[PDB]
């Protein structure tokens, strides 16, 4: 598969920090693809439009499909942005979210230049 760019190897060390025991607490939610219909959320593929989370972002990085940080990066955020489009700001799920982008920003923002 060919290995990762030295900063895709830095996304990819945020990823796994991010999939650890240690954030599980609040990033549990984000693990796997929203069962809508499990959850009884029957309008979320009328409102989300591009679902995202973070087994299919470790899915695309095992198979090289991102080419750079910023496309990781995109993914990433793009699921915590779902979570905020579809759910009430005051919702459990939001503050864990919120959590656990800051986690992501702060790492991300100590990429290797
Ligand atoms: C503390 C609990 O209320 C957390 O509930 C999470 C869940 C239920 O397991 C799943 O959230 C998935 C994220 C990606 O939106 C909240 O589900 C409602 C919509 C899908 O957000
Ligand atoms: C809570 C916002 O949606 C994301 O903020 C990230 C910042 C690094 O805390
Ligand atoms: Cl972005």
């Amino acid at each position: 598969m060919g290995k990762l760019s030295e900063q895709l190897k830095h996304c990819n060390g945020i990823l796994k920090e991010l999939l650890s025991k240690k954030h599980a607490a609040y990033a549990w939610p984000f693990y796997k693809p929203v069962d809508a219909s499990a959850l009884g959320v029957h309008d979320y593929h009328d409102i989300i439009k591009h679902p995202m989370d973070l087994s299919t972002v470790k899915r695309k990085m095992e198979n090289r499909d991102y080419r750079d940080a910023q496309e990781f990066a995109a993914d990433v955020r793009l699921m915590f942005s779902n979570c905020y489009k579809y759910n009430p700001p005051d919702h459990d799920v939001v503050a864990m979210a919120r959590k656990l982008q800051d986690v992501f920003e702060f790492r991300y923002a100590k990429m290797p230049d």
